[PDB]
């Protein structure tokens, strides 16, 4: 288990970082959707 | 040892837990962007 916990705590330190790079990508792509949903807005403005 | 695994197999576990917690909202957001990439596309032929 010597031989396994250390196994293990290296596979935390992998899905830790992944996990928190799709925390920076999950903010971004909420971003992306904002000024993407005012630019559902003024192409119906000028439409109108 | 096993104190840290009893404790590490829970944590890796919940933590995994948490990234299909996001990774699904990767794609539920591309798939939000991407019915506005229909959307903005569609209307803006229709001004033309």
């Amino acid at each position: 288990l010597k031989g396994a916990y250390e196994e293990a705590q290296e596979q935390l330190e992998a899905v830790r970082r992944e996990n928190k790079n799709l925390a920076d990508e999950v903010k971004d792509l909420l971003d992306q959707i904002g000024e993407g949903g005012r630019n559902i807005h003024e192409i119906e403005k000028q439409k109108k």
